[PDB]
DNA sequence: ATGTATCACTGCG
DNA sequence: TCGCAGTATACA
């Protein structure tokens, strides 16, 4: 959390680092796999180009009561905060100064689970606050495209910080990587509005 | 109403 | 194995 690779271009502003060492990350990830309860059924379908699909991964959301989060036809309410999530949130707040009330958690069982190209833009995502993507497990390729391409390997225990207006000009994705066979759990902390 | 973007898929090179 | 091309409802 002292060594940052800054990513900057017209409309792009992100920062990356390895926040947790190997041991602390293994301990956390081992806790996450036990505690996190992933959504199922209706709560795991999105609507895109006219059709519903199951997401090719698992999703959960946690955060303060009453906040919601919508994208692609689906509204999610947060389950309440569990210690391991509290612990990751607060250590992230500690290095960034920033503060968060909500966390989307995506789990990729292996390298065929993915997330398609999108922007993480939306009204309820508050002004003046970034998005913090933390990762545990397998290492997976993360790509920015400007509708030019920056490819970023997200390592075990890393933190990708995503400031304004990265989200109002560039698309991101976690493409299929067939050669990866291990799980990845990603956490993206946000500061949402009522 | 009526305009606009698409957090997903398959096909194929 | 990867990634470009071409894709009927929301929700605005």
């Amino acid at each position: 959390s002292h060594s940052w690779r800054h990513i900057r271009a017209e409309g792009l502003d992100s920062s990356y680092t390895v926040l947790f060492g190997k041991a602390e990350a293994d301990e956390i990830f081992q806790e996450l796999e036990k505690e996190v309860e992933y959504f199922t059924g209706a709560l795991a379908r999105v609507q895109v180009f006219g059709k519903w699909h199951s997401v090719p991964r698992k999703q959960a959301t946690y955060g303060d009561a009453g906040l919601t989060y919508t994208f692609s036809g689906l509204t999610l309410s947060p389950k309440p905060w569990i210690p391991v999530l509290e612990r990751i949130r607060d250590h992230v707040s500690g290095v960034t100064g920033q503060t968060f009330n909500f966390v989307l958690i995506n789990r990729y069982k292996d390298g065929s689970d993915h997330i398609c190209e999108h922007r993480d833009d939306e009204r309820e995502l508050a002004p003046g606050s970034p998005i913090a993507s933390v990762s545990f497990g397998a290492s997976r390729d993360f790509v920015f495209r400007h509708k030019a391409v920056v490819r970023l390997p997200l390592a075990h225990g890393s933190l990708l910080m995503m400031n304004h207006p990265t989200n109002t000009h560039w698309y991101h994705s976690l493409p299929v990587r067939k050669k990866v066979l291990a799980p990845r759990v990603n956490l993206t902390f946000r500061k949402i509005l009522l």
